[PDB]
């Protein structure tokens, strides 16, 4: 509920690649809320003094109903463009809920990949989204 920004104005974000397994070959994306025909990383806002691995699991829990071990940080991203900055992490989904915040407020989506065709759908509107999962 509120925004916070980087010294450059860049908003502040947290995501994780949510994967099935310790294997990291299949990630949990969710549908787009502007356009539900399209798939993304979840992930959003961090808050006010939030930590961003604690912004990570929480808007994970909000958008994509998931749980788990949170892992190592991948990296931080920048979206030029959108003028944000995201932490991303690796979590390894333990617990899948039925009826979750996003699901019941605007029938948000989601779904398991493998990560070749994670890369593939988020490659159009999302290339840094995509660009997580080149390492
Ligand atoms: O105007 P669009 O539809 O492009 O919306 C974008 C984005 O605009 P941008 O590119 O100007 O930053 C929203 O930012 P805000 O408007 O809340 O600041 C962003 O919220 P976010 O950063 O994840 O923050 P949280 O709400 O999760 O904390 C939202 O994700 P959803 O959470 O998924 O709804 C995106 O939608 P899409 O990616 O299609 O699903
Ligand atoms: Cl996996
Ligand atoms: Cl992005
Ligand atoms: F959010
Ligand atoms: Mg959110
Ligand atoms: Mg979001
Ligand atoms: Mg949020």
């Amino acid at each position: 509920q509120t925004r916070t920004y980087d010294g450059d104005g860049y908003k502040k974000r947290a995501a994780c690649l949510c994967f099935r397994s310790e294997s990291e070959e299949e990630v949990l994306l969710v549908s787009s809320s502007r356009h539900p025909d399209r798939w993304i990383v979840p992930g959003g806002g961090m808050e006010p003094e939030e930590e961003p691995s604690v912004a990570a699991v929480r808007e994970v829990c909000e958008e994509a109903g998931v749980k788990g071990t949170l892992g190592r940080l991948v990296g931080i991203f920048e979206n030029q463009e959108r003028k944000h900055r995201t932490y991303v992490y690796v979590l390894i989904v333990t617990e899948v809920l039925e009826d979750w915040e996003d699901s019941v407020n605007i029938g948000r989506k989601r779904e398991w990949f493998k990560i070749e065709d994670a890369i593939k759908v988020l490659q159009y509107h999302k290339p840094v989204q995509a660009s997580y999962f080149e390492t």
